[PDB]
RNA sequence: AAAA
RNA sequence: AAAA
């Protein structure tokens, strides 16, 4: 009997996430109505299956109306509706619904920081997302449903959906990461913590500042190892573009530690492999052909040769103080990653889990299982995935009541078709 | 007595454009009140439109309850609820003292969030949210604008044409595109008025996450439209900066052919930080294919070659290289870039082998402004000299571009 | 109000083609019922839109009955069916329908040669596919509808669908191919005729026979040029596998005419490019390097080296007599393609149009247009597509009443989801 | 006492429909095969095969010809007790259900049709239901013993040995003795992967990439451990067989077999390699090592349109390949197959290993309810893929029948 | 669409 | 069209 209505945007994600957020306040609709201006490109019944996995069976009817305000007037008014979410869609659609829907309740999902919007459901932490009764103005709490009838335990999750998994799980209690000893991380584990942003260098903000000034960058090996994918944002400036040059010396050092032979894997090969993959994620290998191993003087000399031949200032980025001093002596702008700070704000938990799953799936010695637990009990385990371009991790859920990755997997497929 | 109100969003572009759209329906308010959610040359631009108004920014704070009680404490005639959050628009249309609530309806939102006038005004409808009828445009003339010359980017020049079009027939004089010489035909492709069918193949390959290398002619003819063709949401900018193409563009840029390769190098630098670190030293057909093969051998990504040369493309395909060959042409039946066309035609005009000629914009047969090529180290502008002081909108678009750049 | 019911098999293609064959007998249902023993793994959506372009505009419903002949007993008995098609699905399912259905007609689609089945709709010529009333035994003739409300002129068609387009169009009258003098083809046009199977060499039967004996083949350039993709079937048996070795001499000759430089395109460059593409579709380029051997003796000398170091018999294939005689004087078994045969049976019309579109799109002089005309009236034009692995031809329909490629394009997307 | 069935163009369906009915306890004197086309069997040891089952029968073939009308005419007069309609076209099955003199119409229902069209007994009989279509009762299996054989020895392919186990399982508990797989040594672990009893988690990635049209190169350990199961993993209906024959892998396999302990794996790998590939004799690659395989993959990647993927069981090699831009599938994680796997492949692998084990030679035996039935012996031939089965219990010599059945279907 |  |  319960009818839940909403508005159908050209964006699929807002309409989807508005419906999904409402289901997480305990509501169990039996019919969902999507009022549309224009027909939708193509939807799927996978929304029905994803809702089914949350204990909800519902008919999903789309009603196409058109542009007219009076046409929206009439069809909204004489439609039997119990709850009406108005977060998606144009402003005139929400106005028409609010004033003229016969709904008992009209609701609105309030996202304080819109910069975190338009991502997979659960990506934004649920403390920063508010469901509001627009008629009274009251924050309305989340009642997170459990998963049901989920036959498949394994799913493939990207970094954003892995973080969404943690946030959705966090509605039920305390989520914890097992397999990492946060008080005594080894060399690679410390590297993964920097790569995820849990630990940062204060001088990263100097990289941002120099990017605004339009300088060009060259980085040594450890910048790629420790900053990882986060280096892309630091060196990108909206007005000047991608300022990081593809250092020949840095690639040569990464190549010599990873590609010359099939040496057995120890901690230092995993560390240099993390740098090599991060380097490849940002640059095509500039070395079409060259093999020369210098390390310290090589990067400085490469920066000097570039300095002589471009108008822009060349800033050298390194985590090595001795190299940084030598570069400054030869007249080079330098950013030395030295000051560690632990992040109290936002960081990439998904990236950390990706990095740790990669480390433990290929390390020598006594490896560890990377697991996610809720209120002390194990919920899922994590395994690396071969495909490095469409980056996924394999989540095996050991608790049938909390298999949100399967829903997130289906939702990711819906979002990807757009 | 006449007071116009709107909402203050985190974007300045929506609040600004909502005010200007309302003014362009004939409105001349004395007070403009912007109801904001937090403490965040506009008055000069409204001055240039004959509007002498007080712009007051009234902060209410977060919460729908705070708005339900404070939005009423003001006298308003016309409230435009287009910008801002939904709940801010919700309470404003229900608890304001406004005789008229309006909404600037954007038919296609992908054209939004630009400078005022960028959207063609046939796609922009001002409506009263209670009746729903279209409110016709009553475009004001420019007043007290004494400086005739302005510097406009490619989008502002398009906005000038559209705003001028509200007054009548807009024409360009000094160009005959029939029999487009080599450069003229190129400017048509750069502007998008003429397009290659195989541009869809670039879009399709970009959706699949391929990397691209393009020859010199692709940068020349596709221009900066390459930016949207090779950009995918999932993987981003898929066009590699070919060292072979840069070498050939640098060599030619070291006078009809010179225009071609300056246009190509301009687009290249606007799309790429040049590949300074690459050791490739070739500047020919086989150099491009061989550069593509070397990249293909060493990267995870799929490599696709873009060329406008059948002989190159067929040779590349004979070496196992997936290739997009721009051959077949279609006349665009929808949107293209008049500003890019005029920027391109202005640059050519100064270096034509014939006699110097003037490109001008006219309204209903009467000359409005002239377009002059302007060269700066970094900026990409055209100098517009308005000779009809009633239509000196470039001065206003110049001011608005400044305010948007402050973002 | 026609309710056309049918059986739903694990194959979607047998279901899909059964409905479409019924609708090409004038039938215009408003409801279509699919009876299922199992719920379909996939979920078809464009099946409705395909029928809308044929002016049908029906409902589709999947009745899941399950295992058991009584369960198929009862749930078929109390269901209103006018016309029932029993072509798809298990035999027990058809028996339940032809026994306990209140259907007026019960229809079977008879396919004489099954080997041409399970393909895109319209692939088998409609003169080899019969619609039969099971009660009477009589052959209901075809009433091919036209296309309605389809304004997207352009479509992308694979080889099979292109031949299906011709067969569907042939239901209305004389289908002709414009842009080629069939009786006076030029060098490349003659090559396309052999590649398409319109003309064959009688000695192709010798290739099949020597394959069944487990011989190994070396083929010169003209074999790849003139036989094209048809060569794959000729050199393959289920027992001994793919018998064609990747000749180093043939690739060198193909490379020198196509890849050594960016020479302008004339007839001969197109001819050798067709050979190079065919060669690449059958072998990995064997020479990791160069040997700079090209001509008559190179292939024979290559065949002699292989013969002296491999146990299986080595058979040279060529279309050049002088090379063929020279090889036999050196003690090599040789298959010489000399005797032409015009195909009175089945050949590959889609491949011919592919080959001609490629030739005319990268041609030399006067711009010839490849068109498909019906009853003298231009129906569509053809253009080449960049992607050689997923092979397509761009079809532009100039007649809104015959835009079957859009339906075949939609159906192809459904078939690919398997 | 007359059994009828339909004659399809495929011999296997008509044959297996007859054999399944015999295994529901039927002992006919006359079998009628109703056909549509003038074709025949061209030879049949079916009477000899059925004679070994205690079925002294005559097999008759009635040609009718295309048409629903002709079928309706010629079916009523035929006196038949049991008619099976599983093979053939629908219409021939449709007429034989409505216009036949048979008192009982039956249908052999196969749960997963992907397992069909194989030698009789290949499908586990739990998946095979004989159904009377009038009511719908499942008819229980009543398997006949073997009579009048006197030839103990047979040569069976992998699929017949599996068919032997399944048919023998209708009489109760089948066990394999002389084999202890727990505590698996190096070769025993290999045989378990080849048979599919243990599978790699990353085999799913091979399927995924194959559906996307990728080309594959594999190192030596993939051929050794995956064996002939590679044929299914690297085959896609849209693009075909996607595994390139690596010259680096062939050189390593050739060096270890053509010029003992631990040589068993490399023979097994080479047998799988040749079964999947015509050896790349035309390739000029001469390396036989880790870097050689990666470098061969790079040169192919550079020169071909297809995406190139490397398969290896060596993490150090795979991580090196990934460092060079190569997309790599690394087989590392193991799952115990909860479902179907190849018992015949395991026994073929273990039999071959048995002749070269250390210390004592142990004989592999198959038993029924604790009683020995047959022994498995390795047999060597140039193009065989055969095992030698000596049945010691006259009552259960189904290999002899399967040998005859393998011959009939071989002429396909 | 001749063990779906 | 989660602050045109």
């Amino acid at each position: 009997m319960l009818i839940l209505a909403t508005l159908g945007s050209d964006k699929s994600v807002t309409t989807i996430n508005a419906i999904l957020t409402e289901i997480f306040t305990g509501l169990n609709p039996n019919k969902i109505i999507i009022f549309r201006e224009d027909p939708q490109k193509k939807d799927i019944k996978g929304m029905e299956k994803a809702l089914e996995y949350l204990g909800v069976n519902t008919l999903i009817e789309e009603k196409v109306i058109g542009e007219g305000i009076k046409l929206w007037r009439e069809k909204i008014r004489n439609e039997e509706i119990d709850i009406f979410d108005i977060t998606p869609g144009r402003k005139y659609m929400a106005l028409s619904a609010t004033y003229y829907s016969r709904a008992e309740e009209i609701r609105y999902v309030y996202l304080k920081d819109e910069r975190e919007g338009y991502n997979i459901f659960g990506y934004v932490p649920f403390e920063q997302l508010k469901v509001i009764n627009v008629r009274i103005g009251d924050e309305i709490p989340y009642d997170p449903p459990l998963t049901q009838n989920v036959n498949e335990a394994e799913s493939l999750l990207d970094v954003d959906s892995l973080r969404a998994f943690i946030n959705i799980l966090g509605l039920h209690g305390k989520v914890e990461i097992n397999g990492i000893d946060l008080e005594n991380p080894d060399q690679v584990e410390e590297i993964c913590l920097f790569r995820s942003g849990k630990y940062k260098y204060e001088e990263e903000k100097d990289i941002i500042k120099e990017a605004e000034r339009g300088s060009l960058f060259l980085a040594d090996t450890n910048v790629y190892i420790r900053l990882g994918n986060r280096l892309r944002s630091l060196v990108y400036n909206r007005k000047y573009g991608f300022r990081l040059l593809s250092s020949k010396n840095t690639f040569n050092e990464l190549y010599n530690h990873t590609a010359q032979d099939t040496q057995k894997i120890d901690e230092n090969k995993v560390k240099f492999i993390l740098g090599m993959l991060s380097y490849r994620s940002l640059h095509v290998p500039p070395i079409t052909s060259q093999v020369r191993s210098s390390g310290d003087m090589g990067l400085i000399n490469e920066a000097l040769e570039i300095k002589k031949n471009v108008e822009d200032n060349v800033v050298l980025i390194t985590a090595d103080k001795a190299l940084g001093l030598t570069a400054q002596s030869k007249g080079l702008r330098t950013i030395i990653l030295s000051k560690v700070r632990k992040e109290i704000g936002e960081w990439d938990i998904g990236e950390l889990l990706f990095c740790l799953s990669f480390y433990n799936d290929y390390r020598n010695g006594i490896r560890r299982m990377i697991e996610i637990s809720l209120n002390g009990s194990k919920i899922a385990e994590l395994h690396s995935y071969y495909h490095l371009q469409e980056r996924r991790v394999k989540v095996r859920v050991v608790d049938k009541r909390y298999n949100y990755p399967k829903i997130l997997e289906i939702l990711s497929e819906i979002l990807a078709t757009a």
